[PDB]
């Protein structure tokens, strides 16, 4: 198991921007950091960006997955941790996208003291439905998934693609196919698994960090009330930012409207 330092280089750390104010983006499902391409030029001229590929990334190398450890969003919070603790980065926010919001959340709990601030996009604590609780999916579509996956991925990211991104946003869509093809198929369906099957409800109010949770207009995993939810249930002070635009994945399909909103939630912290 790769210590934090080793780490650091397993999964592309950098470090880019200047001053005093500490954020950390961390891409979801799907992608690797250069998903933050077009945002980050708003965030560098004023606070210091660490970035970083969660271990499934198509460009970490695919040897380094661990298909028992990593069948639990725990062990991504670890990977976080140990880079955060190797940098000797006591205090920051940090911005996570889909699978990287619910990496936060756990974090936030974990070392509450390192967090001072959370921004999730794209986010859920849960995306099956249950009793009174509207996450969006059944467990038969989540199971139509895996084996639309399993059985042709190529044919299965080419027809995700697009419903991602949402908006008509050609060279998103492009952007968001290259780095799913980038992923390993085997990895990108344990990835996929993983999530589909975490459930944060019961330890949201352990969040004790400030909370922006940014949700578009239409967002094909996510419904509205979702967004909601999150709001009614995490521990710390949480504000609804909704943009003015479609689809998962606002960062690189409508990225100076996202800058607006992370450059208010990371004014001050
Ligand atoms: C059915 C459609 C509206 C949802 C979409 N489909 C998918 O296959 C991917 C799998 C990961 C998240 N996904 C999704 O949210």
């Amino acid at each position: 198991a790769p210590s934090g330092a080793k780490l650091l280089q397993i999964l592309n750390v950098r470090v880019v921007g200047s001053g005093e104010r500490v954020v950390v983006l961390s891409h979801g499902f799907g992608t690797d950091q250069s998903a933050w391409s077009r945002v980050l030029p708003y965030l560098t001229r004023d606070h210091r960006v660490v970035l970083y590929d969660l271990v499934c990334a198509g460009s970490v190398n695919p040897d380094h997955f661990d298909f028992r450890r990593y069948d639990n969003l725990d062990a991504y919070v670890d990977d976080l941790l140990a880079i955060l603790d190797a940098l000797r980065i006591p205090r920051c926010a940090f911005v996570g996208h889909s699978v990287s919001a619910m990496i936060g959340i756990l974090a936030s709990i974990r070392r509450p003291d390192l967090f001072a601030k959370l921004v999730l996009i794209g986010a859920s604590p849960r995306f099956l439905n249950d009793s009174d609780y509207h996450g969006g999916f059944e467990l038969e579509e989540i199971q139509q998934v895996f084996d639309a996956m399993g059985a042709n991925y190529s044919a299965w990211a080419t027809g995700y693609a697009p419903l991602a991104v949402g908006a008509d946003v050609p060279a998103a869509v492009q952007e968001f196919s290259r780095t799913l093809f980038n992923m390993r198929p085997d990895i990108s369906l344990h990835v996929c698994q993983t999530v589909f099957k975490t459930d944060l409800r019961g330890v949201l109010g352990m969040v004790r960090a400030p909370c922006v949770v940014v949700q578009t207009t239409r967002d094909v995993s996510v419904p509205a009330s979702v967004a909601a939810y999150l709001k009614a249930h995490l521990g710390g002070r949480t504000t609804v930012e909704f943009l003015q635009t479609e689809g998962h994945l606002p960062h690189l399909s409508a990225p100076s409207l996202l800058a607006q909103v992370l450059r208010r939630a990371l004014a001050r912290y």
